């Protein structure tokens, strides 16, 4: 739901460019059968940033839909603009979404009383929960802890995927909201650390080739069974480092097509294919995980 | 004109957030008045993210009609995906504007590769010159010396706006460029020198309300006559640095409204009205600038 | 011993700059009262960098002496040349002292290879007890985790005091050394987190006037209960951070002083007395910690 | 002399690691030769972090011995407490050096002001003239353009080693101080563009192996002949960047080594022999230099 391994699932796409039904369907199988707690559609590793909004919305829906309610559907919904953050997300109102990962304006660089005024109005416009999304390494912008306990009392504003990789940020932010606002790491490689300081899952691109071990290392921190948990992110930690050797998601859907997962690993421009040393590099994190 | 001082013009709003055409046209004629050599149309201080394409298109063809051929006028195209660039570039084609600046893909940051086959892409379906533009603050990517040599070699590639702000950027590029490459600061307080070191101009926020110091500036930049460039540049340093007091281009919105270039300095979220502490030390620098 | 609240402590001074032992006597009870686990003697905060080695040596003594047994000390024994740093910490072999606490070279920006090879013949000069010491932004050098874990196969190599503040380090170097390896916060601000972690202890700061809430909040820490640790530490959080409002030592010694823990204020140039702004700022945080 | 191409000497060493007088005469020699305007004596590259002030001392009289007068030597005086500074500068009262090169206080992070007291305390104790030295990198603190101008005002501070690499620094400095205080790059990479914002020289690790070619660049760079000194700059730029590859002075003792300048290439610890690959690197950039 909001809790647990939740996969940044990639688009799988044909030779053209446009997403694969039948990758996409063996995908979210996979995730069902995996336990994998919820997925992330067109987000970051989703490729919201080569899809439009008309495609972005058909991927999402077709996601829905190939779930067939057997797994919880939260929509990328982020924008630049707030105008269209909200027409993006309206698009999924009424939609089977049960919420949104929304993520502070890129380029534009808003104060954090801009980060305030967008999120507010986003929220406003919608009965989705919204979580909020940092990544101050893609957008030039960061979204502090005192902004996000502002945030926080708005009701349907209901967790943040935090992915600056600064571990301090879990009890900066959890000091300030309630017990029940939710706490993801938006980091592969610290995110078991950011589960022991209290946060409650990740938004995880490991997630799509490892999608069991990752449930699994989810469910023991959950438990508190930290050091087995580490077992398995010791053996994880290869890969939450090296899908990103070459921009993400280059690394992940040649993994992805590795496994047998996906018929191809196309991407749009301008992401390019994996090198020939990114995939040796990728293959031999696969072998250390023991997937290959 | 792709050298001396270029103004990174504001889009003037109404209330309604929509282009105010009489205030976009009393900038025009400022502009053409103090001996501005181009105007970038709907560039970052243009509010390219927060405007449509459609809206994008018309700002641009409202300038060019406004300009009625009294100064050069350059396109923002700026898109992270290389087939919206692509698409917002032939757009313009035939328009009458003379150029474009079109920045690296911001939020997913690409390779360089991925960088070179963008903008490649881009300059092969057109045959407007095309300025790239590197400003990684808000991007999350950098356009390294390297790649841009590899780019000045496509015919129809002219320059760069570089906008780190890193001084040794100008001769790393223009070693690897021809000597008819134009290189351009886009950091208004590093922008006098840059063009000491071989810079031939600048893309100004700065512009938008001292255009004819900026305008002097650079000619006596291009000169060689640094000392004179200097003493302009010292009594709008203030402003270089404060028009930034606030995300760009709230603090440059406020100054045009305050000297009545504009009728309304509103913008459209995630930018916010300037705050009192932020009018006080804007409004010191005008001062110091001598234009209050 | 190495667990727990260690006190990195204010060397006390008179109005010369002299070591003033009444006062240096009345901290060390202090800390025996309030259940400190350990001193360290001539540290960062003790002002290493301004004291000669035969008056940080006579320092380190007389705080032994007057410890008397009843709290254990370790010695501050870093240098930047290796055969400073053995002729350093010979000065303490056969001394009292339970071990040394040795900061990677400072200035000269030595590789991992030099680092390893100075901490190993330091290591080898004595039977002391040896914890490194990694403060990037005192030292211009990061000790990595890789190079931790070599220097951790040395037998008296027994520890890292981690000033960083980069809380993954916490786990990169426990999965790299034994379970007896000691892990030491040296960043007030995050040492709670640190220890949720599977951190140790810290060396700190803050309790050079807050040593009965750091020696309960570790305790509390040690016990599992990171609840009631955090109270603690919210409320005691101002302090960690306004202790660093000026350079460290001139809050925490300003604070030795408002607390009559201490004579006087003073510290060596290029330390100096604390502003008027930084007393009002120190005074608040001692206020909030309840201290005043 | 404190304008043009002025050599950060390597202490060279036997293999005891004590100073080898005959090969220090050779050097010597060969600046004088080469047209270098000036030698730093014990400054970063010359080992001063492992000397300790006696043989410090003797360095620095043995280099004056063996200069003869014919060429003028600047003695490296930092230290962070500023009593030892003072003292350490009492010992070259009236021994010929022309001047000092004093470090901003490294590892205790003063403030500015803090700066102020110790840099102004050490110019009122001697008649030698003082060029303050900045390099955050090593030291964790930073010499502000403010501070500078502050600093310029005592009759005895002469100029600035300005080391930061961040060549917006050039005309904040010359700014604020007269025309006669001295900028002088403490980076060989670069250095040339230093001087063509209006530095006046360079302290230069590079100068140690290729001391005509800097020479005579920096002369080029007075004179306004940027085009004819970037030439030689880019012949040079591979070993301005490589003596770098290990830490300094590695790399230029190894190459003092190789082309013969030096006896050994020995280094005190925490320095460590040049790696195997470090040996290719340099030698590769020795050869596109013409050196070898
Ligand atoms: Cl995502
Ligand atoms: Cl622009
Ligand atoms: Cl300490
Ligand atoms: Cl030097
Ligand atoms: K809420
Ligand atoms: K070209
Ligand atoms: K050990
Ligand atoms: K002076």
């Amino acid at each position: 739901m909001f809790t647990g391994s939740i996969v940044a699932i990639v688009t799988p796409m044909d030779e053209k460019g446009n997403v694969c039904r039948a990758s996409l369907k063996k995908l979210i199988d996979y995730h069902v059968a995996s336990g994998t707690s919820a997925i992330v559609s067109v987000g970051t590793t989703g490729e919201s940033a080569t899809l439009n909004h008309d495609e972005h919305a058909d991927v999402v829906m077709m996601t829905l839909d190939l779930a067939d309610g057997r797994i919880p559907v939260i929509a990328g919904t982020g924008a630049n603009a707030t105008a269209e953050a909200i027409s993006l997300t309206q698009r999924f109102n009424d939609s089977g979404i049960v919420g949104c990962l929304t993520v502070t304006p890129y380029y534009n660089r808003p104060s954090q009383e801009g980060l305030y005024q967008h999120f507010k109005a986003i929220a406003e416009h919608t009965d989705l929960p919204q979580i909020l999304y940092n990544v101050p390494s893609r957008t030039g912008c960061d979204l502090l802890p005192e902004t996000v306990g502002r945030l926080a009392k708005v009701k349907n504003i209901i967790g943040i995927k935090e992915a600056t990789g600064n571990l301090t940020r879990v009890n900066q932010i959890k000091e300030l909201v309630s017990d029940d606002f939710v706490l993801l790491s938006g980091d592969d490689a610290s995110a078991l650390d950011f589960m022991q300081l209290g946060g409650h899952g990740v938004i995880s691109v490991t997630a799509n080739v490892a999608a069991r071990d990752m449930a699994q290392m989810c469910k023991l921190a959950a438990e508190g069974h930290f050091a087995e948990a580490r077992v398995i992110n010791q053996r994880l930690m290869p890969l939450h480092n090296k899908l990103f050797v070459e921009p993400n998601p280059i690394p992940v859907k040649w993994a992805c097509k590795e496994l047998g997962l996906v018929a191809t690993d196309t991407l749009r421009l301008p992401m390019t294919p994996i090198t020939d040393s990114g995939r040796e590099t990728v293959r031999a994190a696969l072998k250390h995980a023991g997937l290959l």
